[PDB]
């Protein structure tokens, strides 16, 4: 089997993307935030707590015929950025771009931190990491992605992001004809559970590329890219009047620049940032500061190629016995 299905920018900055995913029987159609981060498929619900809802799509488990409660299982994740959301648990059918899992853990918030409410349309999250992470207690459970990986024709996904644009999520098969060159592999370490690689090095705008090992996660559902400090420092200093600001919360830069590009190393192959993917556009309306996508990991304690780095390029998330991610320019 095979699914392909177009997830969406939420807005124009492209902070977050959207795909349409079918839940339940009848079908009821819920735009999830595909996130290889993490490892919970979580919707927002009927039983959520109503003063956290807001102009979210909900799952209502008691109108499909194919839910059913996971007795005792319970669920609690905390983000990166200090958001949470927790539930319970059913199972039931889940459909992504025409693929199908029966039996899938859906997990039901009760409750969602305001950072979710806010984002009325996001109605919940996909994860697409490694299954060790899921937190369902006392039993965990299989990703999506997991679960359907032995009925694909190849146990792969692709993610190709759009700038400004829609783009694609493919479970099962590589569409040849959606990058340009060849996809060049690289090795993935699953103890943290992540989709975690290493880059081989990068360049800012026309210069020299620095050959270095960049540990990180190859991140869906981040936004940004998160790199060690030096590499950022290096990158804002060729931005003139750009600064890192403790108050705004990392490097901004006058509007009225140009930005660089920004170059990463895969093996010996090289995926190229354009400097307008790196512009996150006034900290607040009407200002003249605008907010730059290339920020420093030095607090987070893990490096993050999240959309910016992955929309440049198309993605192949190898989850076969010996995972694997490939890269390729498009
Ligand atoms: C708060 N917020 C809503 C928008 C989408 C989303 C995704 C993640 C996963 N990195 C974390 C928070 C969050």
């Amino acid at each position: 089997s095979t699914g392909s299905a177009t997830t969406t920018p939420i807005d124009s900055l492209d902070d977050a993307y959207i795909t349409p995913v079918q839940i339940g029987t009848p079908a009821q159609t819920l735009n999830l935030d595909f996130d290889t981060g993490s490892s919970d498929l979580w919707v927002f619900s009927s039983e959520t707590t109503a003063s956290e809802v807001d102009g979210q799509t909900i799952y209502t488990p008691s109108k499909s015929t194919t839910a059913k409660l996971l007795s005792g299982a319970t669920w609690s994740i905390s983000y990166g950025d200090g958001s949470s959301s927790s539930g319970d648990v059913y199972t039931d059918t889940v459909s992504v771009g025409g693929l199908t899992v029966t039996g899938q853990a859906v997990e039901s918030a009760k409750k969602v931190s305001s950072s979710f409410t806010e984002d009325s349309t996001i109605d919940g999250l996909l994860g697409l990491a490694f299954s060790t992470l899921n937190t369902v207690s006392p039993t965990q459970q299989k990703t999506f992605f997991d679960n359907a990986k032995a009925s694909l024709d190849s146990p792969v996904f692709t993610a190709d992001l759009g700038y400004h644009a829609p783009g694609t999520y493919n479970f099962g098969f590589i569409d040849t004809t959606a990058y340009t060159g060849s996809i060049t592999y690289t090795a993935v370490s699953t103890k943290q559970g992540f989709w975690e690689w290493t880059s081989t090095g990068y360049a800012v705008g026309s210069g020299t590329f620095k050959s270095t090992s960049i540990d990180g996660i190859a991140d869906t559902g981040t936004t940004l890219l998160y790199l060690p400090a030096t590499v950022v420092s290096a990158y804002w200093a060729q931005v003139s009047g750009a600064k890192s600001s403790s108050s705004v919360g990392g490097y901004v830069f006058p509007c009225s620049a140009t930005l660089p590009s920004f170059t990463f190393g895969v093996g010996s192959a090289r995926i190229v940032i354009p400097g307008d993917y790196i512009d996150f556009g006034p900290i607040s309306t009407g200002s003249s500061s605008c907010f730059g996508g290339i920020q420093s990991s030095a607090g987070i304690g893990i490096n993050i190629f999240g959309d910016v780095a992955l929309k440049a390029a198309f993605v192949v998330f190898n989850g076969a016995t010996t995972p694997t991610l490939g890269f390729a320019s498009k």
